[PDB]
């Protein structure tokens, strides 16, 4: 049984995600894939207890690689691994996974290095997210939006609203970022909302701004996002305060799924 | 504590790699290093007992196998963030040692390594099924002209295997100056009147990627320096040997075909 060779970004790929702190690659995985991964993120809404969160619809599952065997193959994919050593230049392991469900009918402003070095005690933003598409992402059902190269200034002053960590994935986020600071950063820089089909993958620096809209739509924009942080730069689990299923504490590198006959 | 975030190949290297079969990257470790590793090499020939071959006409030391299962320093070097990522870039896949072994090829009294694909000999004895693997040759001595380089034919891995004639049941000569496996005369001739032959050369730290297919040879060293080779064959993961038609000891053959993790920096 043969699994496809490694596939690496391509150099101009590489230069063009360091520039602008996100890059797409559509049709990453099948549909039948896809679906695959709907259903598994289904099931962990369904039961994820604690690890999910919600008007009182799920708005996200947090830690599902530790408790779906589906998803913690997933992040072992050769479709993804290969990429995350090559653009984090070491081997990686999942600081964090979440699957946001933008039901059909906000994130403010954010950079999620923020969150993890003051949270979890992430040394250097040396560290990505891989967003997997289970729907299309067009630009009415609330995509991922970003200040391209706003990720060059490092870590951006923002309030600390809470002395918990509950709020760290409600819609008043702990850490947003003002109107001011972002007024200044798209006046400068611009914002960009990168599209595509279901199956694609929107790969994005730890330190980029983000946010996304309502999604009022009459369409799904559900995410898988994966992050995945350098081996070298673990956090300090000393500094940590949140649980494994937000913050992960085992550093193993990850290595890459081979064809089995199961 | 902090490791230099590795460093693969370019895709120009890459292409040369993959046209010429080899590529010299010079000066990836430093004197300090090397020395570190000719200490330890040198601990392996004596002590390596069975692991140890020697040359015939004088009884001096040709070559020791198998010594990242035996040493630490040698265990750690097949992690080595200089030369594991581009193996995992080169075969496009997790990877294992499959054998390691130095070559010591001293001043004045070392011998031939007749014209030989190593997969040849890694399919028939030890049922790697594809030439998905290479070799990387680390330089404990400058190679030069006249200490008897690695000679390849440039290009000779896009073949596949060769024709060879094969002298005897099992393997003890798998390992010595006349091999198991001599290449037919006129197919070599034929390869190289349409290739050429081509010895890299460099400086002591430096190392020599090469590819599980390339006819390679060397002659015998009659400069007053030593061309000590520590040479790792990194095979996929995914081409892992089939351990059924496998007839060689583990320290010849690897086994256990755990994918291979990048050593970190770490105060010990
Ligand atoms: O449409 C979505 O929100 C993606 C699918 C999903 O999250 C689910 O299957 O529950
Ligand atoms: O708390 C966290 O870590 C996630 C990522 C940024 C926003 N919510
Ligand atoms: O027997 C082997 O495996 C090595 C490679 C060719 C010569 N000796
Ligand atoms: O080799």
């Amino acid at each position: 049984q043969i699994m496809e060779p490694h596939d690496t970004l391509s150099p101009a790929q590489v230069d063009e995600y360091r520039k602008n702190g996100f890059l797409v690659q559509e049709h990453v995985f099948d549909e039948e894939e896809i679906e695959l991964l709907r259903a598994e993120a289904a099931q962990e809404f369904a039961s994820g207890g604690e690890r999910v969160t919600v008007t009182g619809i799920v708005r996200g599952v947090h830690g599902c690689h530790l408790y779906s065997e589906v998803f913690g193959r997933l992040v072992r994919s050769p479709r993804l691994l290969p990429i995350a050593r090559q653009l984090l230049r070491d081997d990686v392991y999942v600081h964090q996974f979440k699957i946001n469900a933008k039901r059909a009918f906000v994130w403010e402003w954010h950079q999620d290095y923020t969150f993890w070095h003051h949270e979890d005690g992430m040394p250097a933003p040396r560290a990505l997210s891989a967003a997997i598409f289970l729907d299309e992402v067009t630009e009415f059902n609330g995509p991922l939006t970003f200040v391209p190269g706003g990720h060059g200034s490092g870590m951006i002053d923002a309030d600390v609203k809470g002395e918990g960590w509950a709020n760290t994935l409600t819609a008043s986020l702990k850490y947003s970022l003002d109107v001011e600071t972002m007024r200044g950063l798209i006046e400068r820089n611009g914002m960009v909302a990168p599209k595509g089909p279901r199956g694609s993958v929107l790969w994005f620096d730890a330190n980029i701004p983000h946010s996304s809209v309502p999604n009022i739509s009459p369409f799904d924009r559900g995410l898988v996002l994966i992050t995945y942080n350098s081996v070298e730069n673990k956090t300090d689990v000393t500094r940590g305060t949140r649980p494994e299923w937000l913050a992960a504490r085992d550093f193993t590198p990850l290595t890459a799924l081979q064809a089995t006959s199961f």
